[PDB]
Order: structure tokens, then C-alpha cells, then sequence
């Protein structure tokens, strides 16, 4: 679909079979969802925000669904603000800008 | 245009008489950019992210051309790493996100 800016783009995305909220942000690089149980091994990893670096798990290859789109790839689950979908999922979905 | 998101979504902007680069960035309510010093009143304000917050001056009324399309609005200047155009400018140039 073609979603406006006027409010924050917020969609439901399906993770490890629960329902969550989470804001489609192009200027996030990578995905970073808050504290949340996910199945699989992860490995600890570092991201930095406007603010400074948190730590996060690194999930590999963890099935999204985004709006009933599928996406496979990267999850960092940690103290963000909020549940943030970047680029690496957004690109899978076949996600672009237009203006 | 058309911006796909294999890589971040960096556009040349003009602010208060220079050049820019910038990041569109869907994931902003407001816009943030690198220290500079633009005439005019300004009020101290506090925005927060990954990682915490950070001190900003909020400009109000501010001139932005974004890869020649204008647009008018608030502009928060501090320490951000990097120029941020949020939702409150991407809307005026019409920007919309398409999947
Ligand atoms: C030189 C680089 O230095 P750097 O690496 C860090 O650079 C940065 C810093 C910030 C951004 C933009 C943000 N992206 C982000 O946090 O993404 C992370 C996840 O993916 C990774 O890729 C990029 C960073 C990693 C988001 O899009 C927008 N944010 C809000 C969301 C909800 C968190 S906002 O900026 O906090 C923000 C903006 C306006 C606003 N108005 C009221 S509140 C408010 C809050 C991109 C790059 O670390 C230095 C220690």
C-alpha cells in the first residue's frame, strides 16, 4: 500500500508466532525490536542510536511477517524505545520512498 | 524520485544558505541537524532515542529544500551524528512509503 507521513507509520508484524506493533523507519539500518522471549541462539552485539549504544541480542535468520509480508533475516531485540522495522526487512518487502 | 533502501536514503538538502546531506528518515517525528548556527530565536528542547536523549535548539519556521522540493517547518540543531529529515518535513514534500 501507499502509506502518508502524517502519522507515525506504525503496522502489526507477526514474530516467534506473537502479535506486535512496530514503526517502519528508514533510517534505521538494522531491526530492533524490544525485550521479548524469541526462540533460536543469538550472540550478543551493539548498536548506537542518537543517544549512544545499547546492547542487544543478535537473532539471525528469524521469520517476520511485516503486514502479511514475509521477510527472513536479522532481529536485535533490546532497550529500544520502541519496535523499529529497518532496512534490512524493509528491503525484503520490496519497501521504497517516493515524492 | 523513486529511493530504494539497499543503501541509507542520503539526499543533498538546503538549509539556511548551505548544502546538506541528509537522511529521509520515516522513523522521525521531528528533524535533526548537525551543529550549526542559524539566525533567529530558538528554545532549548531535549529528544530521545536509541541510546537516550540528547540537547537540541528548536528553530521554528525554517526553510528547507529537499532535492528541490520545499518545505517549511521546525528544525532541531545539536549533536545528532547524523542529518535527520523527519515526518514533519517529509510530509510537505508529499513523501510516501510504498510496499
Ligand atoms: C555516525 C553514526 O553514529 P551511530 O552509529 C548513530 O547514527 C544514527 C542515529 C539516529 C538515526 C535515526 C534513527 N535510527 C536508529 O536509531 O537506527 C538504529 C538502528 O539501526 C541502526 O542504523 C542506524 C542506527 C541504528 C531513527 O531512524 C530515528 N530515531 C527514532 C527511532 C524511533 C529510534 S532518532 O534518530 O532516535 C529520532 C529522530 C527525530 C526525533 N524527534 C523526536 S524524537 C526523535 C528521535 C540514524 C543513525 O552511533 C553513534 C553513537
Amino acid at each position: 500500500p501507499q502509506i502518508t507521513l502524517w502519522k507515525r507509520p506504525l503496522v502489526t508484524i507477526k514474530i516467534g508466532g506473537q502479535l506486535k506493533e512496530a514503526l517502519l523507519d528508514t533510517g534505521a539500518d538494522d531491526t530492533v525490536l524490544e525485550e521479548m522471549n524469541l526462540p533460536g541462539r543469538w550472540k550478543p552485539k551493539m548498536i548506537g542510536g542518537i543517544g549512544g549504544f545499547i546492547k542487544v541480542r543478535q537473532y539471525d535468520q528469524i521469520l517476520i511477517e511485516i503486514c502479511g509480508h514475509k521477510a527472513i533475516g536479522t532481529v536485535l531485540v533490546g532497550p529500544t524505545p520502541v519496535n523499529i522495522i529497518g532496512r534490512n526487512l524493509l528491503t525484503q518487502i520490496g519497501c521504497t520512498l517516493n515524492f
